[PDB]
């Protein structure tokens, strides 16, 4: 009826936010009811133009390598209607200004040349400079923003201990309960039950007290109970509620099973009722609710101890000195920005008195919001060390500086660091509806960032489902329709690629698949949708004929697409690839990172010519991958030494077009060496790694006697020297300059590694520091690196070979 809103919503998001036959409280309501505010907020505040226009710019300088192709200093732009005209322009223009009612939209896209800002602060114009394309321009008229149209007794008077009575365990299908009471990734106090049987139902039925005072318990304390032999089954509950009220009464909660890891800290039990582990347990009673209420100067050699202890990296263990170090000259420690988080992990959560300090030290912020934004440093506090909302929300306030260029950089870790949180409502999540509702670009990456956890990932689909639902209310009928047509195509091909999958271990297959195919786009079939991984791009009809399935043991879809819009100045196709087997969520990450490196460089005037194709994470085991086109694998170019440089030249038709593929190859094959050895994904099968008919090398399929990166004797032909060339010392350099741009950044690299490891995926991510080099002068750095490379050249062709 009226409720013609609701499953809609339903089947985009892939899960029911009306649902409640797995949740024990109303946090998952509750949330869904507090957003409604911050939501209205940036629906009612953006600029209903500039927000169906949203035009993607930046503040951040244009930088010295594409300083040198601007002509004269002009540039040229042609507008379009059939007929065109070339404009002569200065790099500081303003697209009304150029104009001289009417709107400036680039040829084949949803794209925009809008609003106040230089046309050197355009992406789209700086990525036609970086490739040497032309900039194409249609006269257009302003879309209409009526498309857009939005639809519509204190706890601290408790004295005694803490105590949590275990009922029993029970499973359908040498055991004890291990009751933890933790803030973040840090053990409070713990008890523990009598081994007992290995009975499918064990019932201890004893009251279990804890060291910890009532009154002691810190907001967002959870009560982690865990199930050992050794560890099996986990799960968690919030000691404390979203209205601040300390929990009471019996639970019957249904546990994840095993076989550190960001899932372990998730508030949501397992919705399987019917196969997995289970846990009775019994609250303290009582009739009236508990709600939770709300210097002399430094000697030397102690500040030069502290000094030292705020300058290390974020991975160095703090000691209980250090801890006390930091604690005791707390006023003086938060002086300096960089010593927030080794300072609020210096603090005992687990004692009422002391958190009080912290949150009046808190409220002398005075330096902390002067200080210039630290994405590393903001993403420290955000990560699983830290579970007190105030301590999280200093953070999410610097976050709120940047531009949305720099949001879509850090999106995806964002989202990911949702999982850290310990309440459904929280100000990151709060954070991330703002943005993206306030900009169509991030609202599109949101909703796949989001869809691609929920419908893999039972851990946390309810917390984003909420927040998913929360930013399509207000993103527009537009938008809801866009993200409506992509779901079905989708929706229709990953089946497409199962189906096939199973009809194969050959030219056959092939006919069968054209055959499939063919029905798809005449019954159920939308003309047109938005490339997810491009959503500049319009997708139209499937050329049916370009089709094929792909020579390897995982069966992906190699897919052609025409292009919907008729003012694009190509009549190249868009090339997609779906593919089962490979988790794609680790693709994506990679990727991400990959870009974040190009960012840096970026500050450095570094160009890399790196290739982070698109790749969007769509449902479980499965998913899309760009296709780049012109491009092939080593391996088959192989099918030794002499061979590459040849293929290269075979495809360059002129000797300025060689000169450029040879340009082209040794920064980009510089660029990768460099992030896959700092990632630590550095020998790869030959197999893994591509290269375009124009020299830009690319890795491929991140999917997990060793070199430290693929470096090989046909890459170095093709840069000349047998196992130094004026094209080998350039290599070097750029090597040597691209990998001191990045240890000028050692702390965000380190967290986000860290970050990714834990949400993708203490030794595993002690390796980034290692790689990073941490403690050594820039001198020492580059004989480091240097050294790695003579171990790719000392070796040859080793490894590649031992892959039989
Ligand atoms: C089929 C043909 C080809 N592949 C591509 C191409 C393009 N873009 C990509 N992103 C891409 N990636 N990326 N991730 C992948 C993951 C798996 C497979 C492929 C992948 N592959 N282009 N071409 C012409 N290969 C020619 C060389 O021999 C092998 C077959």
């Amino acid at each position: 009826e009226s409720q013609a809103f609701q499953r809609q919503l339903t089947a985009l998001i892939g899960y029911d936010v009306t649902d409640v036959s797995n949740v024990h409280d109303d946090e998952l309501e509750f949330t869904r009811r507090g957003l409604v505010t911050p939501r209205m907020a940036e629906v009612a505040s953006r600029d209903p133009k500039l927000y169906a226009m949203h035009p993607w710019v930046t503040s951040k300088p244009l930088p010295e390598y594409l300083w040198k192709k601007i002509a004269n200093n002009c540039i040229f732009i042609v507008i379009h209607r059939t007929t065109s005209q070339t404009i002569k322009v200065s790099p500081d223009d303003t697209p009304g200004a150029i104009l001289q009612d009417f709107v400036l939209r680039v040829c084949g896209r949803d794209e925009y040349l809008v609003g106040e800002t230089p046309i050197k602060n355009f992406q789209w114009v700086r990525h036609c400079l970086k490739n040497g394309e032309e900039i194409h321009v249609v006269l257009d008229t302003p879309p209409d923003p009526a498309l857009d149209e939005v639809r519509k007794v204190s706890l601290w008077d408790c004295d005694r201990k803490f105590r949590v009575k275990i009922r029993g365990i029970d499973i359908p299908v040498t055991v004890f309960v291990e009751a933890n009471i933790q803030h973040g990734q840090q053990v409070l106090c713990q008890r523990r039950t009598s081994p007992k049987p290995f009975t499918e139902e064990v019932l201890w039925n004893v009251w279990l007290e804890f060291s910890i005072k009532i009154k002691d318990l810190p907001k967002g304390a959870l009560l982690n109970l865990q199930i050992y032999c050794q560890l099996l089954y986990y799960v968690n509950l919030l000691l404390i509620d979203h209205r601040f009220l300390l929990r009471r009464g019996e639970y019957v909660l249904h546990m994840w099973q095993i076989s550190f890891n960001a899932d372990k800290l998730t508030s949501a039990t397992n919705p399987d009722k019917e196969n997995s582990m289970s846990i009775s347990i019994l609250l303290d009673n009582y009739c009236h609710p508990i709600a939770l209420p709300k210097r002399a100067e430094m000697p030397n050699q102690l500040r030069k101890q502290l000094e030292a202890i705020i300058a290390t990296d974020p991975l160095n263990p703090l000691t209980a000195e250090d801890k006390e170090l930091l604690w005791h000259f707390r006023y003086e420690s938060l002086k300096h920005p960089k010593a927030y988080p080794k300072l609020f992990s210096s603090v005992k959560w687990g004692q009422q008195e002391i958190v009080a300090k912290t949150y009046q030290l808190l409220a002398r912020r005075e330096v902390w919001d002067q200080s210039a934004l630290d994405v590393g440093l903001t993403m420290q506090l955000l990560d699983c060390n830290f579970s007190d909302e105030n301590v999280r929300a200093i953070a999410v306030q610097k976050l709120e500086s940047l531009e949305d260029d720099d949001v879509l950089h850090y999106l995806l870790q964002l989202v990911q660091a949702v999982k850290f949180e310990p309440y459904h409502d929280s100000a990151l999540a709060r954070f991330l509806l703002k943005r993206g509702l306030r900009n169509k670009r991030i609202g599109h990456f949101l909703f796949w960032f989001l869809r691609s956890e929920i419908a893999q990932s039972r851990h946390y689909q309810q917390r984003f489902a909420v927040i998913l639902e929360a930013y399509l209310r207000g993103c527009g009928t537009a938008m809801l329709h866009d993200f409506t047509q992509q779901v079905q195509v989708i929706e229709m091909l990953q089946k497409v690629t199962l189906d096939i999958k199973s009809l194969s271990a050959s030219s056959q297959v092939i006919s069968q698949l054209k055959q499939k195919l063919e029905n798809l786009q005449n019954s159920q079939l939308p003309e047109s949708f938005r490339v997810p991984y491009d959503p500049g791009l319009k997708a139209g009809a499937l050329a049916i004929e370009k089709c094929k399935v792909m020579a390897s043991k995982k069966k992906p879809l190699w897919l052609e697409f025409k292009c919907a819009d008729p003012t694009a100045l190509s009549n190249e196709t868009i090339g997609i690839i779906f593919k089962h087997g490979d988790d794609l969520r680790q693709d994506m990450l990679i990727l991400q990172i990959l870009r974040i490196m190009e960012s840096i460089w970026e500050t450095e005037s570094l160009d890399l010519c790196l290739l982070p194709y698109g790749c969007i994470s769509t449902g479980d085991k499965i998913g899309m991958i760009e296709i780049v086109k012109d491009a092939t694998t080593i391996a088959k170019i192989q099918q030794k030494d002499e061979v590459l440089n040849h293929w290269l030249k075979e495809k360059s038709p002129t000797e300025e077009k060689f000169q450029a593929a040879v340009e082209r190859f040794v920064y980009s094959c510089a660029g990768y060496c460099v992030a896959t050895f700092v990632l630590g994904i550095g020998d790869r099968h030959n197999d893994n790694i591509m290269i375009t008919e124009t020299g830009n090398l690319f890795h491929i399929d991140f999917g997990h006697e060793r070199v430290p990166f693929v470096l090989t004797p046909d890459f170095l032909f093709v840069m000349g020297t047998s196992g130094t060339s004026p094209h080998f010392q350039k290599f070097q350099d750029i090597c040597v300059k691209a990998y001191l741009a990045l240890r000028h950044h050692t702390n965000l690299l380190i967290i986000l590694f860290s970050m990714m490891l834990m949400t993708g995926m203490k030794e595993d991510i002690e390796y980034i520091r290692d790689a990073l080099t941490v403690g050594k002068n820039e001198e020492d750095a580059k004989k480091y690196f240097l050294d790695q490379i003579e171990v790719c050249r000392d070796k040859g062709w080793t490894v590649q070979f031992n892959w039989f």
